[PDB]
């Protein structure tokens, strides 16, 4: 598959994604209280220079880590848990269709001196989105701070997706 | 190839460093030494990224050094120089990243040994001025102003960090 296939199918999921996101809610401005600040890393949204198998190795674990956040209980959201599994389905699916296409690029690279973009910061990142989900006991604001920043992924990963081209 | 996160990186972290440099005011003997700076560092030459690299290295490990000194007598607010330190680790640290990938490439050459000893004995005499000057916040000033003049040349050979 070439990237522009790969770019393609993935704007086409964010978009997706970014749709089921949008179902979940109704504004809550009592939450604006519990607003933090996750700081997304700085090259996430400002770096210039990505090689098409370094953004595609950056969304890869950017879609892990959403996926993990969404994973967790978001019970007390009262959240249509079915357009939640829906979510995760749909970047489950995004996440083993790059693993695949990732296996066959890199194959016979060097290396790839891989997640130099990705990895290092893109972990602790999630952690505080993880760290501030348990502190807050999981409540219904913190979910919907998180969903908010998630959508923002989404809108960065976008960015990324067209640095996939073939 | 990394070099060009890298030097993403490394112009985020100059311009964080030198902010908080220039931020720090506080509450003199002299107030300008020269230190002898290494012809090495004020050399305008071409640096292949990987020297660029090496000097920024070599710069940064020695600033840290020296920050990391006692500066209770200056009255600038510890949690400024707590960040500026900070910052200054994390990117000694992706610079070590960058320059281990291609560690065996590079050979031991008379320029690269008369760089390092060089740039060590100049920060060398600038330790050595904090010392005998018991960590003066006269000694301090003299020294940030001599960091911050470190810092043009950093961002000079910043601009050789790519492809
Ligand atoms: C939370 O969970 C759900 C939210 O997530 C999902 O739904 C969202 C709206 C959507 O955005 C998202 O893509 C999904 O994530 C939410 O909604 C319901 O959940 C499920 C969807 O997965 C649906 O429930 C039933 O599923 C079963 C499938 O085996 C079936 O029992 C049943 O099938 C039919 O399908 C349609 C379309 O989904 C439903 O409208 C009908 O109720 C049902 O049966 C028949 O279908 C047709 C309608 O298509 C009826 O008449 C036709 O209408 C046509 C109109 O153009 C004309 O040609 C002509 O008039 C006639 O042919 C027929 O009379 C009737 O027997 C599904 O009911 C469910 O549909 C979603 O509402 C939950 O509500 C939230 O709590
Ligand atoms: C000493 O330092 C902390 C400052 O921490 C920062 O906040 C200011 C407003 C920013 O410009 C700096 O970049 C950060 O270092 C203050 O909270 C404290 O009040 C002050 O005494
Ligand atoms: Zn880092």
């Amino acid at each position: 598959m070439s990237y522009n296939l790969l770019g393609f199918l993935q704007r086409s999921s964010n978009f997706q994604c970014q749709k089921l996101l949008w179902q979940l809610n109704g504004r809550l401005e009592y939450c604006l209280k519990d607003r933090m600040n996750f700081d997304i890393p700085e090259e996430i949204k400002q770096l210039q220079q990505f090689q098409k198998e370094d953004a595609a190795l950056t969304i890869y674990e950017m879609l892990q880590n959403i996926f993990a956040i969404f994973r967790q209980d978001s019970s007390s959201t009262g959240w249509n848990e079915t357009i939640v599994e829906n979510l995760l389905a749909n970047v489950y699916h995004q996440i083993n269709h790059l693993k695949t296409v990732l296996e066959e690029k890199l194959e016979k690279e060097d290396f790839t001196r891989g997640k130099l973009m990705s990895s290092l910061h893109l972990k602790r990142y999630y952690g505080r989105i993880l760290h501030y989900l348990k502190a807050k006991e999981y409540s219904h604001c913190a979910w919907t701070i998180v969903r908010v920043e998630i959508l923002r992924n989404f809108y960065f990963i976008n960015r990324l997706t067209g640095y996939l081209r073939n």
